[PDB]
Protein backbone atom coordinates (compact mmCIF):
# COMPACT_ATOMS: atom_id res chain seq x y z
CA UNK A 1 0.00 0.00 0.00
CA UNK A 2 1.14 3.82 -0.59
CA UNK A 3 4.26 4.40 -2.03
CA UNK A 4 3.27 7.73 -3.61
CA UNK A 5 6.61 9.58 -2.84
CA UNK A 6 8.73 7.64 -5.41
CA UNK A 7 6.71 8.57 -8.19
CA UNK A 8 5.63 12.45 -7.07
CA UNK A 9 7.61 15.50 -6.66
CA UNK A 10 7.35 18.76 -4.41
CA UNK A 11 5.30 17.36 -1.48
CA UNK A 12 4.45 19.95 0.92
CA UNK A 13 2.61 19.16 4.42
CA UNK A 14 1.09 22.34 5.86
CA UNK A 15 -1.48 21.74 8.80
CA UNK A 16 -2.69 18.31 8.39
CA UNK A 17 -2.84 18.84 4.67
CA UNK A 18 -0.24 17.09 2.38
CA UNK A 19 0.33 18.40 -1.23
CA UNK A 20 2.12 17.11 -4.15
CA UNK A 21 2.56 16.64 -7.66
CA UNK A 22 2.54 13.37 -8.79
CA UNK A 23 2.94 11.55 -12.26
CA UNK A 24 -0.34 10.38 -14.07
CA UNK A 25 -0.48 6.88 -16.48
CA UNK A 26 -0.34 8.27 -19.71
CA UNK A 27 2.25 10.40 -18.50
CA UNK A 28 2.50 13.82 -17.66
CA UNK A 29 1.09 15.39 -13.91
CA UNK A 30 -1.41 16.16 -11.20
CA UNK A 31 -1.04 18.43 -8.20
CA UNK A 32 -3.42 16.88 -5.33
CA UNK A 33 -3.73 17.33 -1.51
CA UNK A 34 -4.99 15.34 1.22
CA UNK A 35 -6.23 16.12 4.66
CA UNK A 36 -4.82 13.62 6.83
CA UNK A 37 -6.62 14.69 9.89
CA UNK A 38 -9.37 11.80 9.20
CA UNK A 39 -7.03 9.09 8.80
CA UNK A 40 -4.29 9.47 11.14
CA UNK A 41 -4.40 10.34 15.12
CA UNK A 42 -2.85 10.75 18.19
CA UNK A 43 -2.24 7.57 20.56
CA UNK A 44 -0.45 9.13 23.88
CA UNK A 45 1.66 11.51 22.41
CA UNK A 46 2.47 8.75 19.03
CA UNK A 47 1.40 9.30 15.55
CA UNK A 48 -0.97 6.34 14.56
CA UNK A 49 -2.58 5.49 11.44
CA UNK A 50 -6.49 5.61 11.58
CA UNK A 51 -9.72 4.16 9.65
CA UNK A 52 -10.46 6.21 6.87
CA UNK A 53 -12.96 9.51 6.35
CA UNK A 54 -16.37 9.63 6.62
CA UNK A 55 -17.45 11.70 3.93
CA UNK A 56 -15.53 8.60 1.52
CA UNK A 57 -18.17 6.91 2.27
CA UNK A 58 -21.83 8.66 2.86
CA UNK A 59 -22.83 11.11 0.46
CA UNK A 60 -25.70 13.64 0.70
CA UNK A 61 -24.88 14.91 3.70
CA UNK A 62 -27.36 17.75 4.86
CA UNK A 63 -28.49 19.71 8.33
CA UNK A 64 -31.68 18.13 9.24
CA UNK A 65 -33.13 20.81 11.17
CA UNK A 66 -31.20 23.05 14.01
CA UNK A 67 -28.34 20.38 14.62
CA UNK A 68 -29.00 16.89 12.83
CA UNK A 69 -26.13 15.64 10.60
CA UNK A 70 -28.41 13.54 8.26
CA UNK A 71 -26.06 11.72 5.26
CA UNK A 72 -26.96 7.96 3.62
CA UNK A 73 -24.08 5.83 4.41
CA UNK A 74 -22.58 2.46 3.30
CA UNK A 75 -22.90 -0.53 5.44
CA UNK A 76 -20.25 -3.18 5.57
CA UNK A 77 -21.72 -5.15 2.63
CA UNK A 78 -21.24 -1.61 0.68
CA UNK A 79 -25.10 -0.74 0.43
CA UNK A 80 -26.39 2.81 1.40
CA UNK A 81 -28.79 3.03 4.20
CA UNK A 82 -30.05 6.42 6.15
CA UNK A 83 -28.05 7.50 9.38
CA UNK A 84 -28.33 10.76 11.14
CA UNK A 85 -26.33 11.88 14.32
CA UNK A 86 -27.29 15.03 16.62
CA UNK A 87 -24.19 17.46 15.98
CA UNK A 88 -25.61 19.23 19.76
CA UNK A 89 -24.27 15.98 21.62
CA UNK A 90 -20.36 17.11 21.15
CA UNK A 91 -20.51 20.83 19.26
CA UNK A 92 -20.15 24.21 21.22
CA UNK A 93 -20.61 27.53 20.68
CA UNK A 94 -17.77 28.18 22.94
CA UNK A 95 -17.90 32.35 22.82
CA UNK A 96 -19.01 32.81 19.50
CA UNK A 97 -16.80 29.74 17.71
CA UNK A 98 -17.91 26.45 17.12
CA UNK A 99 -15.92 24.00 18.96
CA UNK A 100 -15.87 19.96 19.74
CA UNK A 101 -15.54 18.53 22.94
CA UNK B 1 -21.24 19.06 26.28
CA UNK B 2 -22.60 20.67 23.04
CA UNK B 3 -25.39 22.54 22.47
CA UNK B 4 -24.13 24.99 20.08
CA UNK B 5 -27.55 25.12 17.85
CA UNK B 6 -29.29 26.90 21.32
CA UNK B 7 -27.33 30.50 20.15
CA UNK B 8 -26.37 30.22 17.19
CA UNK B 9 -28.14 30.41 14.04
CA UNK B 10 -28.30 30.06 10.00
CA UNK B 11 -26.14 26.71 10.42
CA UNK B 12 -25.15 25.29 7.34
CA UNK B 13 -23.57 21.74 6.14
CA UNK B 14 -21.44 21.57 3.41
CA UNK B 15 -19.31 18.23 2.92
CA UNK B 16 -18.05 17.35 6.70
CA UNK B 17 -18.31 21.10 7.19
CA UNK B 18 -20.76 22.36 9.46
CA UNK B 19 -20.85 26.56 9.35
CA UNK B 20 -22.71 28.72 12.14
CA UNK B 21 -22.81 31.86 13.26
CA UNK B 22 -23.03 32.46 17.02
CA UNK B 23 -23.83 34.78 19.83
CA UNK B 24 -20.45 36.13 21.82
CA UNK B 25 -20.56 36.33 25.55
CA UNK B 26 -20.10 39.94 25.44
CA UNK B 27 -22.83 40.11 22.87
CA UNK B 28 -22.64 40.11 19.23
CA UNK B 29 -21.85 37.45 16.63
CA UNK B 30 -19.34 35.46 15.24
CA UNK B 31 -19.43 33.36 12.06
CA UNK B 32 -17.13 30.08 12.15
CA UNK B 33 -16.69 26.54 10.79
CA UNK B 34 -15.66 23.06 11.61
CA UNK B 35 -14.63 20.18 9.85
CA UNK B 36 -16.68 17.23 11.20
CA UNK B 37 -14.30 14.72 9.00
CA UNK B 38 -11.71 14.15 12.39
CA UNK B 39 -14.81 13.61 14.93
CA UNK B 40 -17.32 11.54 13.63
CA UNK B 41 -17.15 8.22 11.93
CA UNK B 42 -19.37 5.43 9.33
CA UNK B 43 -19.63 2.23 11.30
CA UNK B 44 -21.36 -0.07 9.28
CA UNK B 45 -23.62 2.88 8.19
CA UNK B 46 -23.91 4.54 11.24
CA UNK B 47 -22.43 7.69 11.91
CA UNK B 48 -20.91 7.30 15.38
CA UNK B 49 -18.71 9.61 17.48
CA UNK B 50 -15.39 9.79 17.09
CA UNK B 51 -11.96 10.73 19.26
CA UNK B 52 -10.82 14.33 18.69
CA UNK B 53 -8.36 15.69 15.64
CA UNK B 54 -4.71 15.31 16.07
CA UNK B 55 -4.16 18.76 14.95
CA UNK B 56 -5.53 19.76 18.00
CA UNK B 57 -2.72 18.15 20.24
CA UNK B 58 0.19 18.10 17.98
CA UNK B 59 2.45 21.19 16.91
CA UNK B 60 4.77 22.02 14.24
CA UNK B 61 3.62 19.38 12.03
CA UNK B 62 6.48 19.17 8.88
CA UNK B 63 7.45 16.99 5.82
CA UNK B 64 11.05 15.03 6.71
CA UNK B 65 12.07 13.64 3.69
CA UNK B 66 10.11 12.96 0.82
CA UNK B 67 7.49 10.90 2.70
CA UNK B 68 7.55 11.52 6.45
CA UNK B 69 5.22 13.71 8.46
CA UNK B 70 6.36 14.85 11.81
CA UNK B 71 5.19 16.56 15.04
CA UNK B 72 5.49 17.25 18.37
CA UNK B 73 2.44 15.65 20.02
CA UNK B 74 0.74 16.04 23.83
CA UNK B 75 0.83 13.06 25.61
CA UNK B 76 -2.21 11.75 28.25
CA UNK B 77 0.15 13.36 30.50
CA UNK B 78 -0.16 16.86 28.38
CA UNK B 79 3.48 17.20 27.80
CA UNK B 80 4.38 17.50 24.10
CA UNK B 81 6.89 14.62 22.60
CA UNK B 82 8.74 14.07 19.12
CA UNK B 83 6.91 11.71 16.79
CA UNK B 84 6.50 10.86 13.31
CA UNK B 85 4.86 8.76 10.76
CA UNK B 86 5.85 7.18 7.14
CA UNK B 87 3.21 8.73 5.01
CA UNK B 88 3.87 6.02 2.24
CA UNK B 89 2.37 3.85 4.58
CA UNK B 90 -0.95 4.37 3.04
CA UNK B 91 -0.57 7.16 1.03
CA UNK B 92 -0.52 6.33 -2.82
CA UNK B 93 -0.31 7.93 -6.06
CA UNK B 94 -3.89 7.02 -8.19
CA UNK B 95 -2.80 8.38 -11.67
CA UNK B 96 -1.60 11.14 -10.25
CA UNK B 97 -3.89 12.07 -7.17
CA UNK B 98 -2.80 11.58 -3.99
CA UNK B 99 -5.28 8.96 -1.90
CA UNK B 100 -5.45 6.92 1.54
CA UNK B 101 -5.85 3.13 1.27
Amino acid sequence: LGKFSQTCYNSAIQGSVLTSTCERTNGGYNTSSIDLNSVIENVDGSLKWQPSNFIETCRNTQLAGSSELAAECKTRAQQFVSTKINLDDHIANIDGTLKYE
